[PDB]
This record gives C-alpha cells, sequence and structure tokens, in this order.
C-alpha cells in the first residue's frame, strides 16, 4: 500500500525534511503533492510529470521544495507554515488515483 | 472556469441525469469523477484516459454511469444513494490539476 513518512518526524525550524514515499503503483502518469490532509488544488505544492520528469509549481509552492523521480519530497529551510500534514496523490495511467497522507512537526 | 452542472437539477428516482462539463482546460491527460464534494480515491467513480479513450471503474462505481470523451457523466436508473454532490478532477499534463463540484437532487 502507498505510504509516506517524514525524515525526520520532528524538524527544527530552518532545517530540512524529506518526505519518503513507499510502494508506488506501477504504470503512472505523475505525482501531485498537496499541503494538508486532502487533495485540494488550491493547496497544491507541485505536480510532477513522470513521462518528462518535469516538476511544476502549484499555488502552495514555497520555492523551497524539491520532488524526486520516486515522488519523494525534500523541503529545505523549513518554516512554521511548513508544519503539519502533506498529501501525495499518485495518478495512475488509467486515471484511477491513490492518495497517502503524512506529517512532520516543526519546533 | 472549469465547471459542471446537472441536467436535470432535480431528478426523479429511477430516471436519468447528465453531468455536463464546461471549460475543460487545454492539455489534459484525463478525467476522474468522485462522489461527494472532494477528491477522495476511496470514493472515485471512474477514471478516463483521453489518449486511449479507456474508462476504468473506481470503488464508488455503480455500473450505471457512462463517461463521455468531454468528461460528461451520464447516470441511469438513478437511486437515492446517487443524490448530492459529484466532483470532477481534471488531470493536466503538468499534473497541476483542476477540480469542479456539482450536484443534483433525487426526489
Ligand atoms: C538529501 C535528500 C535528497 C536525496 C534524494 C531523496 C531520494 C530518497 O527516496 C527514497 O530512496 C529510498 C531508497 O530505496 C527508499 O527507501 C525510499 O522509498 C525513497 O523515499
Ligand atoms: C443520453 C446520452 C447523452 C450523451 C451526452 C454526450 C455528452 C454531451 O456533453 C455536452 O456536449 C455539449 C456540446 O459540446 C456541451 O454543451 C457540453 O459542454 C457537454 O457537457
Amino acid at each position: 500500500q502507498l505510504t509516506t513518512e517524514s525524515m525526520p518526524f520532528n524538524v527544527a525550524e530552518g532545517k530540512e525534511v524529506l518526505l519518503l514515499v513507499h510502494n508506488l503503483p506501477q504504470q503512472l502518469f505523475g505525482y501531485s503533492w498537496y499541503k494538508g490532509e486532502r487533495v485540494d488544488g488550491n493547496r497544491q505544492i507541485v505536480g510532477y510529470a513522470i513521462g518528462t520528469q518535469q516538476a511544476t509549481p502549484g499555488p502552495a509552492n514555497s520555492g523551497r521544495e524539491t520532488i524526486y523521480p520516486n515522488a519523494s519530497l525534500l523541503i529545505q529551510n523549513v518554516t512554521q507554515n511548513d508544519t503539519g500534514f502533506y498529501t501525495l496523490q499518485v495518478i495512475k495511467s488509467d486515471l484511477v488515483n491513490e492518495e497517502a497522507t503524512g506529517q512532520f512537526h516543526v519546533y
């Protein structure tokens, strides 16, 4: 089952965190990351097209994120606003989609 | 600008309803319809890839829906459970996706 977890779980303000992703389905179009516990386009961080390996910012993009080809998400110079939940949506080639939510806590 | 509306807005139990879709963006991979007001994989009705013109059922699929190449969704022999909100997610080529929510009322 698709899952995501934060390394580290508790993050000091101004440092770094990596959202690891495990168990990606086969045959994907792309990835979309969202701030919060649900898919919500108004809160999209980034969209990643696998076919072209291209990332594109959403409205929630801070400029401090970096998504990787396996959907992992790096955030640098973490701020208070970065704290809390993140939701990854994986878009499969049949447009039937899966989500996983994770969190980390800034201090 | 992406919107959806029901025809008819008030629907007799056992009849038919067409969810019309307006202002699709350019450059999309496909469509994802969900029951309710938000994107939620657990409530996904159908996924549709415009390149292959293939429909695939999600967990919320009743077997009474038909999706069209312009994302329009036909529901036949409408039940009480069908009532309420539907949400369309349009998957864009850059994976920064768009949503539109509509509804109809069964009586
Ligand atoms: C400094 C952070 C940049 C490094 C690139 C992040 C890529 C990490 O990605 C990780 O590769 C691991 C090895 O299999 C897997 O366990 C993980 O599922 C995956 O999340
Ligand atoms: C009962 C069978 C009806 C099939 C409906 C086919 C889809 C119709 O769809 C509609 O076609 C119109 C012209 O493009 C547009 O006004 C609409 O945006 C569109 O939703």
